[PDB]
């Protein structure tokens, strides 16, 4: 029963516990800006 | 009887223990890469 003459169904592959992830996100400046809290869609100053 | 008249076969030289060796094995990058071990011929990720 040479592997070259039988179906893949008999050979279950190993499952690695890794996950390639190439995505990145650039640093944010949000901490510099001034923080304001509101409770309505419109405001005045 | 003297050397330069008798043949070389009458003298047995001393045998030293040191074994000269000039070859080198360059340092490998292998330990920088990511290390994985698989007990099977195929793996998935």
């Amino acid at each position: 029963f040479e592997a070259s003459t039988i179906g893949p169904a008999f050979f279950t592959p190993q499952v690695l516990a890794l996950e390639v992830d190439c995505n990145i996100e650039c640093a944010s400046l949000l901490d510099l800006y001034g923080q304001i809290e509101v409770s309505r869609s419109t405001f005045t100053y």
